[PDB]
């Protein structure tokens, strides 16, 4: 049976807009922990991480808040590894997506053979040198990939990072805002991806079959799902910092996560980039958090066809 | 050519919210009868059923308004059988979904070999003993299924019911809010279903091919379509009592019904759960009724590709 | 590499509502020309066409403004042929869809072997004799088809027209409001079409594979894409004169145009029926123009998966 470890990561300095720090808080007050208990799940809350303010953190070239982002990920890596050693599925509530550096790193210390599914409008694979914004939430994958070592500069705050995943061990789903440098890396490294074009072409059904066969065909291994809520269309998740139109539907998001749950191999989960302060109305915040909660519950067994306990209901 | 018998069923006591009684009225004032005449159809209106008030109707255990629901279905069964004996396709305008007990029962008196297609967010297959709400609109299928006799208590108002359909003769499309007891019955009885997960997986195209091959592969027979407007997403049909997000699209609803029309075997139709009083705005009511009318017109021949009379237009 | 010739066609008299004349203006102020330059494209603006007022233009039978529509198309045909002789892809910004008579005609003077893809809720294939509205924007295809000569009356303003395309050389995508006369022509002439029913059945992926194999299977040839913004659902393009619900999605629109771009054979493009004055709000106008611009950029190489220059980004 599923056992879960919840880690709050109230961190925003991987991007400019502040309110993503309240992500863990609004997801908890939506009753995420209770709803997980309502279904099959043994839940332990490891709390919100205390991220010290590092007030002296000047840009490294164009890269903003590098020491703050680096330490937050260092701390998160430690907590995630701690939850994995305890035999639980780590559930990280973000927080901006730079935290994936820490989440995937901590996870990989215990399960070096993990495969990553990255649901997002973005590849987040800019390097400190290709980025034009300097926002580190658009860079976490570059820090993680083995093939890109020697292309990543010695950024203050990140000396602890050892890139733990090969380009062959990640699949993107939902891409529709990919920078030129990122596209170059994507094609050069031969990374498997299903942009919105592929989802339109094949249907989400075939996308998931291909995703899972690619990642699990040779050998069964732990899955890490890094879910950026901007992966889904802004009609479902508007309260987020970098919304892009033409996204995955609510249905597609639940299909992705239902299929991931059914593998029995989900080992780590990130629910990222919920920013309640960017909702144009109270309903837009509710709609975003509701969807993120629904996505999460699907990851842990809630099926649209229904669920039942192993007894005779009649 | 198609010949139709319209029966209004202004009934609400299968659920708590009152305004579903006005379903027949708003569908008629939308010009449903006229629009049916505009296309190929010979239409006879059998009127709105007069449902006597039964003021003495205390719950049977948890089950609410059982005598009221039972008599309404008894009356509707009689009217439907009357319209079928006259060689017409029965079109029942609801009204809450408990009325399906009467619609399917009346239909089956004349065509015992009918197969049912049930488009809905819900299976409506709770028994009087598995229900946690007591609302009979969530129970009609349990009263209809032969396999479940002996599991249905002697509910006041329902002594006239003889379950007329086998578990093998129904297909669900659109499921996304299925209670644990219902899921148990679903799996135990081996009922064919396409929840939203299956629609996402396969596409509505394959769903309809499988639905129709399953029901009509061995032997051609009459089709009964029980269409709950909550089958479609609340962005298309918001004015309904139990809306669930992540539903079938407008397009999917028209595809289902276009394909059903093309079989030449539609024999009975229910258009259920339109509640104009639950529209948050006047436009939400219009949008809901418009969609329900569009769905109905598709059932009777209106095709998106166009239609033409058997003459030379040039 | 792609080279483009922009032609503004501020013309409205193919239909009753006036504001479609401002189509070229709002598309330009959206920064269409600049955004085309931002990506691979060499852009030359051939200006907005000066359409003389023809104040004496009484209906021909039921057909409205025939001399105005005819001359506007005659003028546009000349300009388009001029841009094609200069080796550029013609990009016509409309303007109502009657202008397609001129766009396709001018294009075909230089490339007689063109195949047409027509993305629209409508077939626009009524003749002056089958039309019930008299609005010429619902008639341009009938003037273009060789198979229909002798069925088109001598309409004032159109003596210059020579029908340049066979019924075999056009594919419709997006149909859901087809008049009886149009359906008759569709079936009689054996025109290839994918109404919304077919898109639902097969998926846009298979639709494009079939569309392109049909048009380009025997012999590679120039493609003319006539894109009516009402092809997409009114939730994406509301500011248009004849919106029909149940349309192609934003994603489907970009998929169509991405796949068309990838053939390397796009030769002519029409972006038609944007009417900013019919937006119920300022956001509805912005949403419509934004989408039309996005559609256009996709036609000229912008891919959702990303794009990059032929250099080493690392
Ligand atoms: C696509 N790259 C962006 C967005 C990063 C989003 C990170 B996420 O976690 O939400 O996915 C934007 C770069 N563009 C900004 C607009 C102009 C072109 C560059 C970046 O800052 O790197
Ligand atoms: C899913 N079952 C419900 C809804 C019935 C809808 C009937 B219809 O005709 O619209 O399809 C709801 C039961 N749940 C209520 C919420 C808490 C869990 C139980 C019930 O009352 O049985
Ligand atoms: C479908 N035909 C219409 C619409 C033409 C739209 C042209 B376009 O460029 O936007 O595609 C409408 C005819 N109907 C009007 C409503 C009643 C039935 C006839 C016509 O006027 O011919
Ligand atoms: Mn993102
Ligand atoms: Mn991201
Ligand atoms: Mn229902
Ligand atoms: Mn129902
Ligand atoms: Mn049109
Ligand atoms: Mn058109």
């Amino acid at each position: 049976s599923r056992t879960i470890g919840i880690i709050g990561a109230p961190f925003s300095k991987g991007q400019p807009r502040g309110g993503v720090e309240e992500g863990p808080t609004v997801l908890r007050k939506a009753g995420l922990l209770e709803k997980l208990k309502e279904q099959e799940c043994d839940v332990k809350d490891y709390g919100d991480l205390p991220f010290a303010d590092i007030p002296n953190d000047s840009p490294f070239q164009i890269v903003k808040n590098p020491r703050s982002v680096g330490k937050a990920s260092e701390q998160l890596a430690g907590k995630v590894a701690e939850v994995k050693k305890n035999g639980r599925i780590s559930l990280v509530l973000g927080g901006d997506h730079s935290l994936a550096i820490g989440s995937i790193s901590g996870h990989a210390r215990v399960h070096p053979d993990l495969g990553v599914i990255w649901v997002d409008a973005h590849t987040d694979i800019n390097t400190p040198l290709t980025t034009t914004s300097g926002n580190l939430h658009g860079q976490p994958v570059s820090f993680l990939l083995k093939e890109l070592k020697g292309k990543i500069p010695d950024v203050p705050g990140f000396s602890w990072v050892t890139p733990c995943i090969s380009a062959k061990d990640i699949v993107y789903i939902g891409l529709r805002d990919v920078d030129p440098g990122e596209h170059y890396i994507l094609k050069t490294l031969g990374i498997k991806y299903f942009s919105m074009t592929e989802v339109d072409r094949l249907g989400i059904g075939k996308v998931m079959e291909e995703t899972l066969s690619y990642l699990l065909g040779r050998k069964k291994r732990p899955i890490h799902l890094s879910f950026d809520v901007d992966g889904l269309d802004p009609s479902f998740t508007p309260a987020t910092g970098t919304p892009v139109v033409g996204g995955l539907t609510y249905r597609e998001g639940l299909y992705i996560t239902e299929e991931i749950y059914k593998t029995g191999l989900l080992s780590g989960l990130d629910i990222m980039e919920v920013n309640p302060s960017l909702g144009k109305t109270p309903e837009e915040v509710t709609r975003t958090v509701n969807t993120a909660v629904a996505i999460t519950l699907a990851c842990f067994g809630l099926a649209r066809e229904g669920n039942h306990k192993p007894i005779d209901y009649l």
